[PDB]
RNA sequence: AAAA
């Protein structure tokens, strides 16, 4: 599953990129004030669900990332996550 | 879901 994990990792890192975040008003509305989102919400996005429905592989893919941080069931951008949340 |  190593190649599939790499595709999932890079797809989710795109969502958490600055270039995406500047326009991704839905993602930012769903963040809590600390920048965290449910990993299961990310799992529902079309390009992730195309690759897998195995939540364990999604967690494994993201543990490897230098872009995002996992706390329990939630994920956020590591760099300055508090700048991005928006009102629901 | 214009890579939510
Ligand atoms: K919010």
């Amino acid at each position: 599953q190593e190649l599939l994990k790499d595709y999932i990792k890079r797809q989710i890192e795109y969502y958490f990129s600055v270039d995406n975040l500047e326009r991704d008003f839905f993602l930012r509305r769903k963040m809590d004030a600390d920048g965290f989102l449910p990993i299961t919400l990310i799992a529902s996005f079309h390009r992730v669900q195309a690759l897998t429905t195995d939540i364990s592989l999604i967690f494994a893919a993201l543990k490897d990332s230098k872009v995002v941080e996992i706390v329990d069931e939630k994920v956020r951008r590591r760099e300055e996550p508090e700048k991005w949340p928006l009102p629901p």
